[PDB]
């Protein structure tokens, strides 16, 4: 039987960061020489990180730790506003390095749900020794790691249980449009993913609007469609990792200011599945299988996979 998956999401929710995952364990996975092509990803990823972070100070008038940073600052624009691509140099290593050290930048980077900073952007600096090297070639983690937008619409083609499946990554553009997704009015199920982190954070060219709500807005969309009535709605309430660090920091009630419960990793997702179930009118009828995932984390995104076929199976083949 073959069986057609569609991921849905807004931007950043981790949609092909789950395509990569298939790829991994359920295809040929990523081989030396195809890591090294996501190698000039790695550098232009960091260096716009710092540069967002350099930026933000700005922004927000936070000063340097040391001065002396206020010229590696300077150096950061020199070798980066010449080069045209994603590089690398030890030059640019130890400029890097020294800035992300600082005490003004930190402050600043603990202030970043204040502007638009890449998830990743913590992971590639604090291992920018390993990556700077002059031979470097990427891991698998700094591959699914990366940011690189979605134009086109993605396909995969994996088995798995002697079921054959085709995945489709359409991209928020598309997720949105409410016309066009009626082409996929018989998806077998429907994979809508929510980045649980974007809590107490907006759209950059929105700077007012929520992004766990705009999410919300969507799901509201695709759930009481009347094209996929017949459709399993999936939902990944993937970025567990980043909301379990941020929460015990940042409170729910920047989201949902009626929130009262505690702010604790296990009331707040509650709280935040809750509110996305509910917005599923046909209940009793319908229904939604949530789970908490963290898609780079290969074993996670396995295992809830594992589960996912099993539903499928049970009630769509
Ligand atoms: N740590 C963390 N980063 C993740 C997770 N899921 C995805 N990302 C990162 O999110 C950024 C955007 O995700 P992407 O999969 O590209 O999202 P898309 O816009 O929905 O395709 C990338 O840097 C991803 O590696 C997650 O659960 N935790």
């Amino acid at each position: 039987r073959e069986v057609k998956l569609l991921l849905l999401g807004a931007g950043e929710s981790g949609k092909s960061t789950i395509v990569k995952q298939m790829k991994i364990i359920h295809e040929a996975g990523y081989s030396e020489e195809e890591c090294k092509q996501y190698k000039a990803v790695v550098y232009s990823n960091t260096i716009q990180s710092i540069i967002a972070i350099i930026r933000a100070m700005g922004r927000l008038k936070i000063d340097f730790g040391d001065a002396a940073r206020a010229d590696d600052a300077r150096q950061l624009f020199v070798l980066a506003g010449a080069a045209e691509e994603g590089f690398m140099t030890a030059e640019l290593a130890g400029v890097i390095k020294r800035l992300w050290k600082d005490s003004g930048v930190q402050a600043c980077f603990n202030r970043s749900r204040e502007y638009q900073l890449n998830d990743s952007a913590a992971y590639y600096l604090n291992d920018l020794d390993r990556i700077a090297q002059p031979n470097y070639i990427p891991t698998q983690q700094d591959v699914l790691r990366t940011r690189v937008k979605t134009t086109g619409i993605v396909e995969t083609h994996f088995t798995f249980k002697d079921l054959h499946f085709k995945m489709f990554d359409v991209g928020a553009q598309r997720s949105e449009r409410k016309k066009w997704i009626h082409c996929f009015e018989g998806v077998t199920a429907i994979i809508f993913c929510v980045a649980l982190s974007d809590y107490d954070l907006v759209l950059a060219e929105d700077e007012e609007m929520n992004r766990m709500h705009e999410s919300m807005k969507l799901f509201d969309s695709i759930c009481n469609n009347k094209w996929f009535t017949d459709t399993s709605i999936i939902l990944f309430l993937n970025k567990k990792d980043l909301f379990e660090e941020k929460i015990k920091k940042s409170p729910l009630t920047i989201c949902y200011p009626e929130y009262a419960g505690s702010n604790t990793y296990e009331e707040a997702a509650a709280y935040i599945q809750c509110q996305f179930e509910d917005l599923n009118k046909r209940k009793d009828t319908k229904e939604i299988y949530t789970h908490f995932t963290c898609a780079t984390d290969t074993k996670n995104v396995q295992f809830v996979f594992d589960a996912v076929t099993d539903v499928i199976i049970k009630n769509n083949l």
